[PDB]
């Protein structure tokens, strides 16, 4: 967790927070202390104390992968992080209670195209933010060099023909 970085996570989440909150006047959701989805009243104006930072507590996590571990890449193996920490969390509850099979106890690249892009959605969102203020991140010619690479095994395979042809 770098220190600027730190800074930025709660600019950051002031700004998703701007952004769900612009969502929610679209739909219409007005301030009330009565817990209730029909009513349309929540106190937090269905994003409650703890759901409202539910997306907030991974974004550090996500820096940390980040740094522990160009763009497309960084976007899909988020994706696959994104997969992976709710596959974990799953399989646990279900080793926990003996519970049932959930078809998405595969490898990430079985999976539906929607289960990714349910992630790539977040994933993306996370991005453009980090894009915007200047983070350049990465993961972490081709023919001339394979040309070469070749014309190295043509000589060694000729210093073989010619060790043989000694004989």
């Amino acid at each position: 967790i770098p220190e600027k970085l730190e800074y930025f996570i709660n600019k950051y989440a002031e700004h998703s927070h701007d952004k769900w909150s612009m969502d929610k006047l679209a739909n219409g959701w007005i301030y009330g202390e009565i817990y209730s989805d029909s009513s349309k009243i929540q106190p937090l104006m269905l994003l409650s104390e703890k759901e409202k930072e539910i997306y907030r507590w991974p974004i550090k996590e996500s820096l940390k992968t980040m740094l522990a571990w160009d763009l497309h890449a960084m976007a899909e193996m988020m994706a696959e992080n994104y997969h992976n920490i709710w596959a974990k969390k799953k399989k646990l509850e279900l080793e926990s209670k003996g519970g049932g099979n959930h078809p998405l106890l595969v490898p990430y690249d079985t999976l539906t195209a929607k289960e990714k892009a349910k992630d790539r959605e977040k994933a993306q969102d996370i991005f453009k933010f980090l894009q915007i203020s200047g983070y350049v991140v990465s993961r972490g010619x081709x023919x001339x060099x394979x040309x070469x690479x070749x014309x190295x095994x043509x000589x060694x395979x000729x210093x073989x023909x010619x060790x043989x042809x000694x004989x």
